[PDB]
């Protein structure tokens, strides 16, 4: 089998991207926010509390025939920017794309923090990250993908974000059509549940590649690109009047200042990012300080190529039995 979405930036800047998420029967559509950076798919629902719902599509569990209380199981998920959620889970029937998943744990959320509750877009979490993130308890349950990956022509999804634009999810087949040139394939680590991997450089607009290893992580479900932070100086230093304020929380600079593409290396092989996605628009409305696309990692821990870093490619997840990743320009 084979499945196949359009994912849709949730506002004008590429904040984050939705995909519709067919849930239980009938179908009750969602649109979940894919995340490669963890393991719980988990929805605003019936029973969330009210007063943390403001404008989000609930799942009804008591309205489809489908829906199988998961007794006894909870989940609790933090996540890297502050947010979080818990609550209660079910089972029922889950389709992406026309790829079908049945039995597949669906996390009803009785509580979310306030940056959920904020968005309105946004009306819960796919996870793409390996299970054993997973966050169910007593009994860890099965990502979407893992669940259906034994049914897939292939064992791989594919991510194809769009810059300001719609792009895909692919479930179990490589769109040929979909890049440019070839794909570039690097080995991937599980041991901390992502899809976690090194790069073999750098390059900052036209200037010479810098050979260094950086690993980190491909996560669809973070915004930025988030390097360590010689990296990012060496970039900013390329932008004129670029600053880093910490009372916005990092790199800043003047809208009229044009931005340098930033390449990163994949084996041999190279991506560039134009400098256009780098640019997030005003700190404030009307302020004339732009906030960076680039931002530094360190207290973070890891490093993150987000979703800056991953529009700009066409991004194979292959969840072979030693799962791999693959880049190739677009």
């Amino acid at each position: 089998s084979t499945g196949s979405a359009t994912t849709t930036p949730i506002d004008s800047l590429d904040d984050a991207y939705i995909t519709p998420v067919q849930i239980g029967t009938p179908a009750q559509t969602l649109n979940l926010d894919f995340d490669t950076g963890s393991s719980d798919l988990w929805v605003f629902s019936s029973e969330t509390t009210a007063s943390e719902v403001d404008g989000q599509t609930i799942y009804t569990p008591s309205k489809s025939t489908t829906a199988k209380l998961l007794s006894g199981a909870t989940w609790s998920i933090s996540y890297g920017d502050g947010s979080s959620s818990s609550g209660d889970v079910y089972t029922d029937t889950v389709s992406v794309g026309g790829l079908t998943v049945t039995g597949q744990a669906v996390e009803s959320a009785k509580k979310v923090s306030s940056s959920f509750t904020e968005d309105s877009t946004i009306d819960g979490l796919l996870g793409l990250a390996f299970s054993t993130l997973n966050t169910v308890s007593p009994t860890q349950q099965k990502t979407f993908f893992d669940n259906a990956k034994a049914s897939l022509d292939s064992p791989v999804f594919t991510a194809d974000l769009g810059y300001h634009a719609p792009g895909t999810y692919n479930f179990g087949f490589i769109d040929t059509t979909a890049y440019t040139g070839s794909i570039t394939y690097t080995a991937v680590s599980t041991k901390q549940g992502f899809w976690e991997w090194t790069s073999t450089g750098y390059a900052v607009g036209s200037g010479t590649f810098k050979s260094t290893s950086i690993d980190g992580i491909a996560d669809t479900g973070t915004t930025l690109l988030y390097l360590p932070a010689t990296v990012v100086s060496a970039y900013w230093a390329q932008v004129s009047g670029a600053k880093s304020s910490s009372s916005v929380g990092g790199y800043v600079f003047p809208c009229s200042a044009t931005l340098p593409s930033f390449t990163f290396g994949v084996g041999s092989a190279r991506i560039v990012i134009p400098g256009d996605y780098i640019d997030f628009g005003p700190i404030s409305t009307g302020s004339s300080s732009c906030f960076g696309g680039i931002q530094s990692s360190a207290g973070i821990g890891i490093n993150i190529f987000g979703d800056v870093a991953l529009k700009a490619a066409f991004v194979v997840f292959n969840g072979a039995t030693t799962p791999t990743l693959g880049f190739a320009s677009k």
